[PDB]
């Protein structure tokens, strides 16, 4: 019948992946997408890709215009591919987002622009491309999760993940992430230029506590919020 | 009833902009798209597009990318536009666009990546882009119109038109230009993503000779050549 969109947010190393890998498994009427700036991070798109991050670790002030524009242009395709190609026989369907073009925007790309890695033409035109890119419309979310974790937390699960190129990330980063993330989605202080996503449904789980073996309180939350949707 | 589109093509200062407003005082059924890029040159748009203009003069190899997308972004929508706005109560409505969605990728942003303003990354990002955006439809072009100068009348034109910025711009430059849309339009040696382009209908128009109070001729060629399709 008709696809419930549900994008998963969260801070860098949350647990977004984890928990989108432990829902996918769990019925048939599930799906899940992926982010592809994380499959990046892990073809042609993950030839760009990974030439982009590897770009940006250098001059992130060089190429910060660049990488959100091919991911976010990325995650559409990913998307639409999915919207239009999965759940078609099942009874109640949902796809599960892994972050959505709101964060693209709003988390990453306003925040190179804070950071002076996109100048004031660069970020205009980001958001002009924005704006249009998402009306040439079937991507509007049903509801949003909130995967909430400390700054110390993410911090310490980047650390268990282990990326080389991660390992130099700062808290200082992170919970400058952390306080958007707050803004937009548990204050709801962020103002956006789309009028629906300031009444959009959010279920906040606190993921401080490791869920990887212990997960089945959360599926609770998230089973009871997708039957008010 | 159903709007034809045809694309004007040409090099710089072939006299595209003279003809496009020659041709919209003649009928009531006739509209035009002017180029974005021709109009940044003479507002949101047209503020980043000034700018964009600018840093590109300075330092080309940095800017193309970002030049390349927004120029093609701001055609399309202006486009789009015309054919969903315009020409609604005209019973033969033909659309003449300056230049088209294909000329900004096999002649502009291919010549740029050729000299190396674009790295590969950038140019497969950009083709990329360009495959998709031009399918996320109703821009496809029933003909064009070849505007064919020689490399040495289009240099005497840019002298005549008077932009500061352009006196630079030297005779190889326009040659190159120049050789690209001969591949395209007259040999038709130049293989592109779009197969209907193949078998699109030309027509090409010596412009060398001054038209500008002496067009019947011209105008008369593309009364025949619009009866045609
Ligand atoms: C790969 C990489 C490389 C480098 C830097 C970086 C390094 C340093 C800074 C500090 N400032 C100091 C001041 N200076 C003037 C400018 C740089 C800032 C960013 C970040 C990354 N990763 C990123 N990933 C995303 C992203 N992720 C998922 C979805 C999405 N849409 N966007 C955005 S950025
Ligand atoms: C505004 C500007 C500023 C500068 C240069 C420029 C300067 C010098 C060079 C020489 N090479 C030497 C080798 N070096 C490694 C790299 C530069 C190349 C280009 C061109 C422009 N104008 C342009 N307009 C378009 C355009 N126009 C309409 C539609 C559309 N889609 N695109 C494309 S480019
Ligand atoms: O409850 C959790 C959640 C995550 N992790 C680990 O923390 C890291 C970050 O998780 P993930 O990659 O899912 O984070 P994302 O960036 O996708 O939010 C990974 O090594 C996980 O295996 C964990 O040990 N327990
Ligand atoms: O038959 C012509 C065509 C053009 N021009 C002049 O040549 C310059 C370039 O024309 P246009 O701006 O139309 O060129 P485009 O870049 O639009 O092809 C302008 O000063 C025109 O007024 C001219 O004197 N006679
Ligand atoms: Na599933
Ligand atoms: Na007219």
């Amino acid at each position: 019948t008709r696809i419930k969109k549900i994008s998963i947010e969260g801070n860098i190393a949350a647990g977004k992946s984890t928990f989108v890998n432990i829902l996918k498994q769990l019925s048939e009427d599930w799906e899940v997408v992926p982010e592809p700036v994380a499959r990046w991070s892990n073809t042609m798109e993950q030839k760009n890709g990974g030439n982009v991050l590897q770009m940006m670790y250098e001059k992130p002030e060089r190429w910060s215009f660049t990488f959100q524009t091919y991911a976010c242009l990325s995650r559409i395709r990913a998307q639409l591919a999915s919207l239009n190609g999965k759940l078609k026989d099942a009874e109640k369907p949902v796809l599960f987002f892994e972050r959505s073009v709101y964060s693209d925007r709003y988390i990453f790309a306003s925040n190179l622009y804070e950071s002076e890695s996109m100048n004031e033409t660069e970020w205009t035109i980001y958001q002009d491309w924005h704006d249009w890119m998402n009306n040439q419309q079937s991507l509007e979310l049903d509801g949003i999760i909130y995967l909430q974790a400390t700054p110390e937390t993410c911090l310490h699960r980047i650390y268990l993940r282990g990326r080389n190129e991660e390992q130099g990330i700062p808290l200082e980063y992170l919970e400058k992430l952390h306080y958007k993330h707050e803004s937009w989605l548990l204050h709801r202080t962020l103002k956006t230029n789309f009028d629906y996503l300031q009444e959009v449904p959010i279920l906040t789980l606190d993921v401080n506590e490791d869920f990887k073996d212990k997960y089945e309180s959360l599926v609770e939350k998230v089973k009871e919020f997708l039957s008010t949707l």
